[PDB]
């Protein structure tokens, strides 16, 4: 089932991401249920956005929010919801929502899945319109769901990416 | 695995449908093996018709007919095969297939996944096209493919679909 | 999970073929992973080519190269990707890549499930452009992944396809 | 425009059809508007049935019910709205409705465009499932419509389809 | 030609909308060229946002900023760029740019069309959701265009609407 | 009329490109009409393959081959057929067929509508993966086709791309 897959082959440089939520879908938040493994639906998204990258986390993670790590995954065609994706992290989105800091990964395609992101190494070598996308759709996604609001402080490096991938794997083995 | 998801947070109030079939889809029909949890395809319908709303079943249930209650779900965008959706039972389908009565039920989203549909309460509150197409739907899908042949007999209140699912639930844990 | 569905209700006539990729898809090479049971991306394919009927396996099979039997599925919609289809085997295409013969089975619908490939019997009841197709998808493919190459010694008849099948089911419950 | 595409390269035998709906496409029924030549929305279809091939119609043909003849055309993927296609007429289904007497031909694509259809000579070569379901498709789809009913009364050959052809051909100028 | 389809059938309850921009569609902006009448890329959107309805425009009206008057149709399922709806106006949004005032009228299918917006007279029998994502498009779709802005200034009723077309009706000929 | 739309607003380095086919579709080869315009089928494609970018043409160009010269625009989502596209010419791919000679233009879309190709100049800017994939594409998507064999010759800078365009327009007036 989609709960025994690995955190990665070689953490953290070398993990899976289980997808979520498709790039360029219909807006409806798919969410996979850590009791059962099952998709459920989390809610059908209130404003006329998609996730402009593919969507999920990183299994046997706990960030600081309990919940396991989430990441976005740039492909060049949008992937099934419950497939998992072999991946390097290669920045990190910062963000505040109502409960503190929040953080997001972007992870590109490991080079055996295919060489069009060999190139991309950190958090600087992303399109900058990619980018851009990304933070707006964070910051507009919840307007019309509210008691919520997000803001977004900025992008960090591969580093910081992978430190906290450490850390949430680390913090999940023992809380 | 979809074997382990519960029929309801509160049943009947408050249940779970496992989609099979999305709204709007090619003329496949899947359906959940009882066995493996996955899905198979059951036949390719011989009908130029399509669901004209999600279509599943609660899990832990067992009609009189030998399998869960199945549920149609309206949704404002299509449902991918294997999910699961938290819904509220508004209505009941009464009809006759070759062996006797057979019952599916309307349930909509349920209000933490939407706000569309908080205002339908009862099987009055549908709109009169999506019954009449859900009704049509039922009378000629099996037209070409017979031996087979379904006559409706009429809609039901919301408490008549509670009670088909708490007859069905109890059935389960027992026969 | 996936891991559990049966090789055939009765093998080598009556196989079910668990589905990893549909007809006419986007270009990305799923696969299911043995531990996990979930679909792996395996690659994004570098050719604009698309599988011309689905594309999947035989469970609890293990062929001379390792993996369980690969078998295309002609079905009149593409199929969801995890989804597990009813089918019999009516042929096989002979192939040498890199390591050897490869075979890869056709096997069309089984009569429950549609009665539209009834008259196909054997190999040479399958349209001659869908063999077409075949052969030059398996050729071309993988042309831009090389150290990589795919040639084609031509079609084998449904005793020959059967035979595979017995031969891998043996095999799989031994080494 | 499409108000200056020829009825055929040679009529009755080599025809073209502009698409008006292709098949398998979302319930909203377009038509050419004969003024203009644009594609009007002339309504939502309220049953959930889609058409089991592209319809359209033969330009500058104007049969007894007073427009151009139409066709259902059977292709291997759904065309486009308002695009042309060259075709060869092979039957034609008889049908009553609420106001009288109607027919409709099937073509299948000319040699030029595919050859997979150069074996269907005639009405009884077409598939036994496809004309099963274009009349079940008939006398359905205008079930939830007040007033209006369809009786279909049979098929008829090759030669019918290509007698009614060059009457209504001549009867579009003759006039 | 899309440039010779009337205003109307009665201006101004009864109008044709020529449809540029399908619901729930891809990132780009198409436009009608007035000379040519063909569809032109205007550009990719750089947000990750779709228009919440169908988008286009009245034929032989001008507005003050000297195009056509636009509007926003609901429909059950997504449009064909290029087609033409027949409508009814219930309402306008008035909003300010960087270039300005402006304004986009809400139409809903007329009655031949469809019977489901029967019920929708007036602005304020829109489905609030739908109001709230119309609003909440327009005020940020062009957030990532360098130099331009958009407020959202408020609603008004179909009485509006009218005064709008016919007042741009007029504009068009007269001058 | 699309017989009508300009070859460009400054030939060479700014035209216009009518969009036939688009990126990813199925395997359906649409053209322009000259005479009517419309868009007509002009074959299924019988290798599975697809144009791996939206393909069309300039109009008011004639190349020695006698037709408007064809190109190739790479964009983030597939046109729609008969839409309409500013582009930048970048390059040019060579190529003999059994007809003789031919050459295949490549253009980006303008920076109007997209900053996102503004760093490709060249034809060593674009991707070396669609380069490669363009070229597989054109060398193998005719091999089942009787007769028709295409040789990919090399490729060639901007500056032989804005050459072509010039001599193919000027021979489209003069002669």
């Amino acid at each position: 089932s989609l709960l025994n897959v690995p955190a990665g082959k070689d953490l953290p440089e070398d993990i899976y991401v289980v997808i979520e939520i498709p790039a360029n879908a219909d807006p409806i938040k798919y969410e996979i249920d850590k009791e059962s493994g099952a998709l459920f639906v989390d809610r059908f998204m209130s404003t006329a956005m998609f996730y402009p990258c593919n969507y999920g986390y990183i299994n046997h993670t706990l960030s600081l929010n309990g919940d396991p790590v989430d990441v976005l995954v740039p492909t060049p065609y949008p992937l099934q919801p419950g497939s998992v994706i072999r991946c390097r992290p290669v920045g990190v989105l910062k963000m505040t929502d109502e409960a503190g800091e929040d953080a997001k990964l972007v992870a590109v395609p490991h080079s055996k899945l295919s060489k069009e992101y060999d190139h991309i190494k950190d958090v600087n070598d992303l399109p900058e319109l990619l980018k851009a996308q990304i933070a707006h759709f964070f910051e507009h996604y919840k307007d019309l769901e509210k008691g919520k609001w997000v803001k977004v402080e900025g992008w960090e490096n591969a580093e910081a990416a992978k430190a906290e991938i450490v850390a949430s794997f680390e913090r999940a083995k023992n809380k």
